[PDB]
């Protein structure tokens, strides 16, 4: 049945080279974030910077 | 059945070097941020700078 | 019968080095947010700066 | 049945060198946050920096 | 009949090694966040910087 | 019929090494956080810095 | 070769769903 | 065969910056001093 | 067969961060102090 | 078959930071003071 | 088959931090100082 | 076959501390002041 509203994502790490020697690296691996909803209802959302 | 509302990503990483020397990065596999509807309903939102 | 509402993720890690000297370095697999409803309701957030 | 709201994650770790002298590092294997609803409910959450 | 609300997680370690001589190193295997309800039901949560 | 609303996790430590010799480590399987409500009731948290 | 540089700000970020903003400055003299 | 030679890597006065935001707000400000008298 | 070989790699004053955020908020803000005088 | 060498490795005065927040909030703020007379 | 082979590994002053957060708030504030007169 | 090899392993004055938290709150704050005068 696959996916039917939410996303598909694979990969596979082979082989990778990652030298931090001058600063600073960050790296991940498929992080997600979801709102969704069947029927009636409701989100409501606000993000970032809102003061 | 595959995807139905949402999208499918493959991405196999055989090989890779990054050097990190006079800076910073960021890089990753595939993140991703998803809201769907299926019937009478509601996403209301607002992402960014709001004030 | 796959994913209805959710994701689907998958990765394998078969060789990666990092080698974190001058600086450091954050890496992850797959961290996730979900918020989703069936039937009448509400999910109301406000994520981010408020302020 | 897979997964109906939540996601679906798989990983396999096969060989990974971490070697860390001059910094920090931080990693893991998919850590969750998941709020959720099916009938006549409600969620209201405000996450971040409030104020 | 797998998982209905909540989220799966698989992940093997078959062969993994962190060398940390010169700084800090916190690391985890699935570490999880739920708020979950059914019916008639109510989370309200503030989480973050509140003042 | 695996688990309703509570998450799935299997994790199989084959090898792993940690070495540590001027800093810290932190490692952890399987930490938990989570509130459930099914029938009538509610959940108020705030958890964080609330001032 | 040689890979000398004088004296660096770096910035950088990735956002998917949100926002961010970045303000950098150098003194050097 | 994919291989990298760093020869000198001086990088003397350096400021660096990093983040990943999904699903929130993420702002970042940094700034330099260097100052070599001589 | 991939291989790095770091030569010198020598850097002197240095300020390093990075961050993951996912459902929520994070700023960070760094500055360098650095004064070669000879 | 990956191999890492690194010849020198003298990074002198650093601060350095990372973090990962899921369904939170965090904030950090860095700064380094360096003078080499000489 | 991986190796790492750290030649030298000299670092003077440092400090570091690194958390996890799960269904929470934290905040690090860190700062270094250093002096090599010679 | 993977292997840890360090040839030097030398940190003269260093600070480091890690923490994890699941449903609460944790802040910590550290510092380091060195002075390699010569």
């Amino acid at each position: 049945e696959g996916v039917v509203h939410g996303v598909a994502t694979v990969a596979e790490k082979t082989k990778e080279q990652v030298t931090n020697v001058g600063g600073a690296v960050v790296t991940g691996v498929t992080a997600v974030a979801q709102k969704t909803v069947e029927g009636a209802g409701s989100i409501a959302a606000a993000t970032g910077f809102v003061k």
